[PDB]
């Protein structure tokens, strides 16, 4: 398994697992499937996807439907997380989440969007870790008003709803559905997670 900083593919998905410090292991199965544990850390991420390379308006509609056994222990998320390049913005779609429902901000606005009801955050990070080394940039999110663990998530939606009130995505660089925790423990185990996209 994995269980320091380590990204790849496995069955034509995209994994990755990322940590500043603490335990944390990860194992990848076929179909983006995976399974995580963690503890004693500050922030990790384990995730599975998509890479594109696109510019979001272009992508046409990509549906995500996942399934996921997911028991955080303290603070954490379970999401669709991805990046942007131009501008550089890392973007989340929260499902579920543990004892805190995030992201402390001032809400934009709530979407119907899949069946459920989501609040619009935007959020900005200082000199911290990215795909692109140490930056500064903006966090987009679209958190569920109530927890989730299976279903579908029409993610261009989300990029769309986003666009119409100020929150402009540029280059997609990837998409993949995630597990986050911060200063927790907790494990979980994605069983599904298939992408659609069609125009």
């Amino acid at each position: 398994a994995l269980t320091s900083n380590a990204s790849g593919t496995f069955d034509g998905y995209y994994y990755e697992l990322w940590k500043d410090t603490g335990n944390t292991t990860m194992t990848v199965y076929t179909q983006g499937r995976f399974s995580c544990q963690w503890s004693n850390i500050n922030n990790a991420l384990f995730r599975t996807g998509k890479k594109y390379n696109q510019n979001w308006q272009s992508l046409g509609t990509i549906r995500i439907t996942y399934s996921a056994t997911y028991n955080p222990n303290g603070n954490s998320y379970l999401c669709i997380y991805g990046w942007s390049t131009n501008p550089l913005v890392e973007f989340y779609i929260v499902e579920s989440w543990g004892n805190w429902r995030p992201p402390g901000a001032t809400s934009l606005g709530q979407v119907t969007i899949d069946g459920g009801t989501y609040d619009i955050y935007r959020t900005t990070r200082v000199n911290q870790p990215s795909i692109v080394g140490t930056a500064t940039f903006d966090q987009y999110w679209s958190v569920r008003t109530s927890k989730r663990t299976s279903g579908t998530v029409t993610v261009t939606d989300h990029f769309r709803a986003w666009a119409n009130r100020g929150l402009n995505l540029g280059t997609i660089d990837q998409i993949t559905l995630c597990v986050e925790g911060y200063q927790s423990s907790g494990s979980a185990n994605i069983t599904q997670n298939t992408f659609s996209q069609s125009s």
